[PDB]
């Protein structure tokens, strides 16, 4: 599932989540 903007996604460095075609996660967010 694609991850909200001002949602909830972790991008480690071993395995991270991904947001919607035209977000990109961040700070434990989107953008």
């Amino acid at each position: 599932a694609c991850s909200k903007k001002w949602e909830y996604c972790i991008v480690p460095i071993l395995g991270f989540v991904y947001c919607c075609p035209g977000l990109i996660c961040g700070p434990f967010v989107c953008v």
